[PDB]
C-alpha cells in the first residue's frame, strides 16, 4: 500500500571520477549541475531526469567496491514514497531483502533494499515534495523529460526469479514480453512497471543455447546483472539527436537498408524517412500509436551501459520491431 504509490527519483551513480559524469553528460548532453568524508557527490539532470553520481574518498566504502568490479555503473535506482519505514517494512515482509533500515537526515527518510545483481532500491521521503528540478526547459524542442525506462542485462536463468521479485515483492505489473532473435543469438525480453507508472525496467536474458552477444559481453565485462541503458525521453526525437551531435554525442548506426523497406512496413506520421534515416531513428507502432527510440554509442571504458533516447506518440509500451532493431544496433557497435 505504501510501495503502491512508489515513483521514480534518482539514479545512483558510483564513478571514479565526477568530472567523468560531468563530461559525459553535462558537457555533452547538456545537462545541468547542482553539486560525509567518505564520498563526493554532485546532482546531474533536467526537468524529471534526476542523477546523483557519488565517487568514494575512501577505500573502504561500498563505492570502492563497486568501481572495483564494475567500474562506474547505477548503484541505486531511488524510489520516492510518502512513507519509507512502511514501504520498508511491507517490502521485506513480502520477500524483500534488506540493505539499510530506516534512518532520517534532513529532508529525507530513508530505508534500502537490494535489487537486480548489486544494485540497491532507496526508499525515499521528503517532508515537502521531491526537489525541484536541477534544470528546467520542458518547453523546448529536444528537450530530455524525464527517465522513461532502464534496460537490465540479467544473467541467463535469472530472468523469471527478476520478474517475480519486482512483481510479487514490489508489485511491478508485466507489460512486455518477448524472445528476441536475430540470426544465430536470441535474448527474452520482459518488462516490468510500477502501477505508478514513472518506474519501468526491461529484464534482459541472454540466450545460452544460441551464440553470445553483446548481452553475453555486458554481463561478464560488468561483472554480473547491471543497467545496461538509460532512456531518456525527448520532446521531440529528431531535434533531440540533432542538437546532441552537435555537441559530439556519437549515436549507434542503423544501415541504409532500414529507412529504404520502411513505408511497407510502417508508415511514421510525425517525421519522414529522410528525417529519420538522418538521425539514425527507429520507429514502431501498435494499437495506441507510434514510438521512436535510438541508442548513443558506450562511452563508458568497459563498453557497457549506455543512453537510449526515446518518444511515444502513442505507443504506452514497447513494440518487437524496434526491440529486434534495437538490439542488432547494439550488436554492431560493439560484439
Ligand atoms: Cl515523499
Ligand atoms: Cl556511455
Ligand atoms: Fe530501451
Amino acid at each position: 500500500s505504501a510501495l503502491d504509490g512508489l515513483e521514480l527519483d534518482y539514479v545512483r551513480f558510483y564513478v571514479g571520477s565526477l568530472d567523468t559524469a560531468r563530461d559525459w553528460l553535462v558537457r555533452g548532453y547538456g545537462l545541468g549541475e547542482r553539486p560525509w568524508a567518505t564520498v563526493r557527490s554532485t546532482e546531474i539532470g533536467a526537468n524529471d531526469i534526476r542523477f546523483v553520481f557519488s565517487e568514494p574518498l575512501v577505500d573502504d566504502h561500498p563505492g570502492t567496491a563497486y568501481v572495483d568490479r564494475h567500474g562506474d555503473g547505477v548503484s541505486d535506482i531511488a524510489l520516492r514514497v510518502t512513507d519509507a519505514k512502511a514501504a520498508f517494512e511491507e517490502a521485506v515482509a513480502r520477500g524483500a531483502r534488506p540493505v539499510a533500515g530506516p534512518s532520517r537526515a534532513g529532508h529525507v527518510v530513508t530505508a534500502s533494499i537490494m535489487g537486480f545483481g548489486d544494485t540497491l532500491h532507496t526508499f525515499v521521503e521528503y517532508p515537502d515534495g521531491p526537489p525541484a528540478p536541477i534544470a528546467v526547459n520542458a518547453e523546448e524542442p529536444g528537450a530530455l523529460l524525464e527517465i522513461d525506462h532502464f534496460a537490465v542485462c540479467v544473467e541467463h536463468g535469472h530472468l523469471d526469479a527478476t520478474v517475480d521479485f519486482y512483481r510479487d515483492v514490489l508489485g511491478f505489473e508485466l507489460i512486455f514480453a518477448e524472445t528476441i532473435a536475430v540470426g544465430s543469438q536470441a535474448m527474452t525480453t520482459k518488462v516490468v512497471q510500477s502501477k505508478s507508472g514513472s518506474v519501468t525496467f526491461t529484464l534482459i536474458e541472454p540466450d545460452t543455447s544460441k551464440d553470445p552477444g553483446h548481452i553475453d559481453d555486458f554481463l561478464k565485462d560488468h561483472g554480473g546483472a547491471g543497467v545496461q541503458h538509460i532512456a531518456f525521453t525527448s520532446n521531440g526525437i529528431i531535434e533531440a539527436v540533432d542538437v546532441l551531435r552537435d555537441r559530439g554525442v556519437e549515436f549507434m548506426g542503423t544501415p541504409a537498408s532500414y529507412y529504404a523497406d520502411l513505408l511497407q512496413r510502417v508508415v511514421p506520421e510525425q517525421y519522414s524517412v529522410p528525417e529519420l534515416r538522418t538521425q539514425q531513428v527507429l520507429v514502431d507502432e501498435d494499437h495506441d500509436g507510434q514510438l521512436y527510440q535510438i541508442f548513443a554509442r558506450s562511452v563508458h571504458p568497459r563498453n557497457t551501459i549506455f543512453l537510449e533516447l526515446i518518444e511515444r506518440l502513442g505507443a504506452r509500451g514497447f513494440g518487437s520491431g524496434n526491440i529486434t532493431a534495437l538490439y542488432q544496433a547494439a550488436e554492431r557497435q560493439r560484439d
